[PDB]
C-alpha cells in the first residue's frame, strides 16, 4: 500500500525519518523494501540481521539458495528477491564497506539501482559498521536517486545531525 507518514521532505524525491526500517516495513507495507547487504547474503548485522530476523530467517534461507546457484553479488550491485512478510519485494545492494577498503566511489552505482523502482523503503547505504561518512551517503543518495525514496535512520543523533547537515 505504500502508506509513508512522519517523514521529513528533503528534496521532491526523498524523505527521511527517525526509525527502525522494520517497523516502518509492518506499518508501510511497501512495494520495496531495501536490504543493506554483503556480496554473500549473509544477514548477521545491522540491518540485514533486523530484516532476517522479522521474516523469522525466510530471508537467510531464500537468499542462501540464491547465492548456492548464482553466487557472490558485485559490490555496487543488486538482487530483487521475496520481500516475505515486509514487502512486495526486497531490492538486495551492496554499498562498499570502507572500513574493509572497498572503494567509496562504488555508493554511486549503489544508489543507482534505485532508480529501477517507482517508490522504496531504504536504509542509508553504507553508514554504520561499513564506514563511510553518513552525510556523504545522503549527499550521494539526494544526487543519484531520482525515483521516490523514504529513508528510515535508526539512530536519533544522526538523524538530527543529517538532517541540520543538510539544511545548512
Ligand atoms: C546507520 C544506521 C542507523 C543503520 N541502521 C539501521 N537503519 C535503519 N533501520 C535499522 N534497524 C536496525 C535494527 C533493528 N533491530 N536491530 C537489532 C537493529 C540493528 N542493528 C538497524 C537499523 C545502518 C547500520 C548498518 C549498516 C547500514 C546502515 N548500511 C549498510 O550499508 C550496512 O551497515
Amino acid at each position: 500500500v505504500n502508506s509513508f507518514s512522519g517523514y521529513l521532505k528533503l528534496t521532491d524525491n526523498v524523505y527521511i525519518k527517525n526509525a527502525d526500517i522494520v517497523e516502518e516495513a509492518k506499518k508501510v507495507k511497501p512495494t520495496v523494501v531495501v536490504n543493506a547487504a554483503n556480496v554473500y547474503l549473509k544477514h548477521g548485522g545491522g540491518v540485514a540481521g533486523a530484516l532476517n530476523k522479522a521474516t523469522n530467517n525466510a530471508m537467510q534461507v531464500e537468499s542462501d539458495d540464491y547465492i548456492a546457484t548464482n553466487g557472490p553479488l558485485k559490490v555496487g550491485g543488486s538482487c530483487v528477491l521475496s520481500g516475505h512478510n515486509l514487502a512486495k519485494h526486497c531490492l538486495h545492494v551492496v554499498g562498499p564497506n570502507v572500513n574493509k577498503g572497498e572503494d567509496i566511489q562504488l555508493l554511486k552505482s549503489a544508489y543507482e539501482n534505485f532508480n529501477q523502482h517507482e517508490v522504496l523503503l531504504a536504509p542509508l547505504l553504507s553508514a554504520g559498521i561499513f564506514g563511510a561518512d553518513p552525510i556523504h551517503s545522503l549527499r550521494v543518495c539526494v544526487d543519484t536517486v531520482r525515483t521516490n525514496v523514504y529513508l528510515a535512520v535508526f539512530d536519533k543523533n544522526l538523524y538530527d545531525k543529517l538532517v541540520s547537515s543538510f539544511l545548512e
